[PDB]
């Protein structure tokens, strides 16, 4: 049930300049879209979804743990902080900070809650507890954004993120209100209008998190989309390009996410 309907991701690669990698999952038929899928990409700031998400697992077992009031002073301010730095002077909660980092792409609010889960290290582990040997987060912000040709760290592919997604999401890899809670958060991403979204029609429901390393036209999109009348969609588009200059291109994203919806035949 792979690639029943060939689609011509190879002419959009090109004309990018680079790779484009991509998987989705039709979840009532299993029927898949598939290219570049087990090629490692860089994760940029789309780990802080998967980082979100490890939060509320922990939450689980720390009943007051979302509710928890954190303190944080200006050094902890990295540039793209456009939540935490109007709290600077009173502090957010563990929610308020894991909704900053995936609705904002907000760093500070991914610094503070890598540490809380015990560093890249940490997120990895939650990772391999939902069963994704794939995903590897190796450094820090924003060390981990560099997008070096050929290095593996801090990336993984586009099926293991879309497998472990819809494990997230939709599956039973959280309990059902962190799963709601999981998947709202991904709702009100504010960050992704112009990638996977485009492609999906105004009456769907949809929540995604994007990344944009900022190098090597190195840029990607996650989502789960709700098309009314069917199973849902889970997906990823991941890009990455050979000059450390390239630009990364929003366009290219929807592009591709128009293809995948095609391929699995959901009209759109």
């Amino acid at each position: 049930l792979t690639n029943l309907v060939a689609e011509p991701f190879a002419k959009l690669e090109q004309d990018f300049g680079g790779s484009i990698g991509v998987y989705a999952m039709d979840t009532g038929s299993g029927a898949t879209v598939s290219y570049r899928a087990e090629e490692r990409f860089p994760l940029c700031s789309s780990f802080k979804g998967f980082l979100a998400a490890a939060v509320l697992a922990r939450s689980q077992q720390q009943a007051g743990l979302l509710d928890t009031p954190i303190r944080y002073g200006k050094n902890a301010l990295v540039r793209w902080s456009p939540i935490s730095e109007k709290y600077l002077t009173t502090g957010m909660t563990v929610a308020e900070l894991s909704a900053a980092a995936v609705q904002y792409s907000d760093n500070a609010a991914a610094n503070l809650l890598l540490k809380e889960l015990g560093g890249p290290a940490g997120l990895t582990a939650f990772m391999r507890s939902i069963g994704d040997t794939t995903f590897r987060l190796d450094r820090w912000q924003l060390e981990l954004n560099s997008a070096i040709p050929g290095d593996a760290r801090d990336t993984s592919s586009p099926r293991a993120v879309t497998e472990s997604l819809q494990k997230l999401t939709l599956g039973s890899a959280l309990a059902a209100p962190q799963r709601q809670q999981f998947v709202d958060w991904l709702k009100g991403n504010t960050t992704g209008n112009h990638r996977i979204r485009a492609a999906v029609p105004a009456d769907w429901a949809v929540g995604d998190k994007t990344g944009t390393c900022g190098g090597y036209g190195t840029a990607n999109d996650y989502a789960v989309v709700w098309p009314t009348g069917r199973a849902p969609i889970v997906l990823a588009v991941y890009t990455r390009a050979p000059n450390k200059d390239d630009k990364h291109s929003e366009a290219v994203i929807a592009a591709a996410a128009r293809l995948a919806l095609e391929g699995l035949g959901v009209n759109g």
